[PDB]
């Protein structure tokens, strides 16, 4: 087809950089601040392996270990990006809980789930190694990338990759 519309939900604990990553990709800017309590859907046209997509990104407000994941929430979602911050242990423990709840929601439907460790630019504050995030992702059979919302190419790589994974499963 000439174009495919795909919707990806961006999940994770408060403050890990879900809005900033999404805005870096969509607008090519690192925003000073963006309301942490707001959920918006952003869109961007991207081409992956010659195929054009209208990618819709649902920048969720945030989840924690008491968040819920009714099957209702999964309607029209084609893939999930689970974000933690490499500077926050809490955020990494939370993404593990979110993933298990997510799996319960989506069951065995063929939709991609990838893991993203964000804020990789904060070297002095890092508390999670690359390898710890990669091993988690492997245990999930999930793609893994680290990012910085201050680095446009790392934002682009994240959203290109979730579309590549979606295509492999379709
Ligand atoms: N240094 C750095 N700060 C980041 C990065 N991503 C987000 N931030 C900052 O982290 C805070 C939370 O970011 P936000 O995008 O609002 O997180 P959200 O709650 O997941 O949407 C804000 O002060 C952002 O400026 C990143 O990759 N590097
Ligand atoms: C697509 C989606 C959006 C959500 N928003 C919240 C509350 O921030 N939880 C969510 C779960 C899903 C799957
Ligand atoms: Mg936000």
């Amino acid at each position: 087809p000439q174009s495919k519309s795909r919707k990806i939900a961006i999940l994770g604990y408060r403050s890990v950089g879900k809005s900033s990553l999404t805005i870096q990709f969509v607008e090519g800017q690192f925003v000073d601040s963006y309301d942490p309590t707001i959920e918006n859907t952003f869109t961007k046209l991207i081409t992956v392996n010659g195929q054009e997509y209208h990618l819709q990104l649902v920048d969720t407000a945030g989840q924690d270990e008491y968040s819920i994941f009714p099957q209702t929430y999964s309607i029209d979602i084609n893939g999930y990006i689970l974000v933690y911050s490499v500077t926050s242990i809490k955020s990494f423990e939370v993404i593990k809980v979110i993933h298990g709840k997510l799996l319960d929601m989506v069951g065995k439907v063929q939709i991609p789930i990838m893991l993203v460790g964000n804020k990789k630019d904060l070297h002095m504050e890092r508390v999670i190694s690359y390898e710890e995030g990669k091993a988690l992702a492997e245990s999930w059979n999930a793609a893994f990338l680290e990012s910085s919302a201050k680095e446009n190419q790392t934002a682009v790589d994240v959203f290109r990759r979730i579309i590549l994974e979606a295509e492999k499963l379709e």
